[PDB]
């Protein structure tokens, strides 16, 4: 997948997420920019939307680490998408909601989906 088509790939999964989730612009754009509100309920389904839409997170909310590794080893270097997946694949949360945006949130602080369009 070349950096050209994952960046089509997130406006798309952005856009259709922001549709099915009625996020406010300026929140999806937040998000997009790698500032999570995790505690908010918008915020909580457009995070799972678009990682269920990258089959990271499966229907029922089983996180698939395998998948972040697939899109991040794009954009960053090997040793440190196994360094993200360790810091990010067992957070601290039992609500598979807020477990959601803490995932975007983590991912995010290696690249957040803004800084692939510059890419
Ligand atoms: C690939 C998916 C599901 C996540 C968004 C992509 C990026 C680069 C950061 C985040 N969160």
């Amino acid at each position: 997948m070349t950096i050209e088509e994952l960046k089509t790939r997130l406006h798309t999964e952005q856009s259709v997420c922001k549709t099915e989730t009625g996020i406010d612009q300026q929140k999806a754009n937040d998000v997009i920019e790698g500032n999570i509100d995790v505690e908010d309920k918008k915020v909580q389904l457009y995070c799972e939307c678009i990682l269920k839409n990258f089959n990271i997170l499966d229907k029922n909310n089983v996180f698939k680490p395998q998948g972040i590794k697939a899109v991040m080893e794009l954009l960053i270097d090997e040793n440190s998408v196994k360094q993200l997946v360790s810091d990010c694949s067992t957070i601290s949360e039992e609500n598979p909601h807020l477990k959601a945006s803490k995932l975007v949130q983590c991912v995010s602080k290696y690249k957040t989906m803004k800084s692939v369009d510059f890419l």
